[PDB]
């Protein structure tokens, strides 16, 4: 596994995080059980959690946008960039977002967005590319009881612990 070089963990076991906004291609229950399930990942093998708030901030804002949304990194329409996610930190940082322009499931067509959204808060975590083309932090999406790979499960708990 890989981790940032900055700024590395959030120095509180407690986060919050935020929905802003959905995608039309999912009802917000689903879309919802897809961020609790991506947040349930990490928080099994590791004393964090997380609460979700309606309004206000959150350490991990997400949000559904394409093209230029505010931060000057760009979707790209249809497929590319799928997603992106802000390494720990204030504001910004630890914050995700997802190209609306793709397709958003539960399931296997388009992009699932419970393992997109999986992999993009490893990032909100502190987590870089994985170079194990079997870890859930490996750059190349691919389809899959969701049992996290090993080499995820060092990573988070080398900078949070078991
Ligand atoms: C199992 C599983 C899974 C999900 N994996 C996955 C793979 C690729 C992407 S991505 O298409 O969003 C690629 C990307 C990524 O991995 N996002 O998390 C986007 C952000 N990014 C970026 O802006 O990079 C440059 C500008 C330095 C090229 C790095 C690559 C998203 C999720
Ligand atoms: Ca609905
Ligand atoms: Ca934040
Ligand atoms: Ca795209
Ligand atoms: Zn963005
Ligand atoms: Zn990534």
């Amino acid at each position: 596994y890989n981790v940032f070089p900055r700024t590395l963990k959030w120095s509180k076991m407690n986060l919050t995080y935020r929905i802003v906004n959905y995608t039309p291609d999912m009802t917000h229950s689903e879309v919802e059980k897809a961020f609790k399930k991506a947040f349930k990942v990490w928080s099994d093998v590791t004393p964090l959690n997380f609460t979700r708030l309606h309004d206000g901030i959150a350490d991990i804002m997400i949000s559904f946008g394409i093209k230029e949304h505010g931060d000057f990194y760009p979707f790209d329409g249809p497929s590319g960039l799928l997603a992106h996610a802000f390494p720990p930190g204030p504001n910004y940082g630890g914050d995700a977002h997802f190209d609306d322009d793709e397709t958003w499931t539960s399931s296997s067509k388009g992009y699932n967005l419970f393992l997109v959204a999986a992999h993009e808060f490893g990032h909100s975590l502190g987590l870089d590319h994985s170079k194990d083309p079997g870890a859930l932090m490996f750059p190349i999406y691919t389809y899959t009881h969701f049992m996290l790979p090993d080499d995820d499960v060092q990573g988070i708990q080398s900078l949070y612990g078991p």
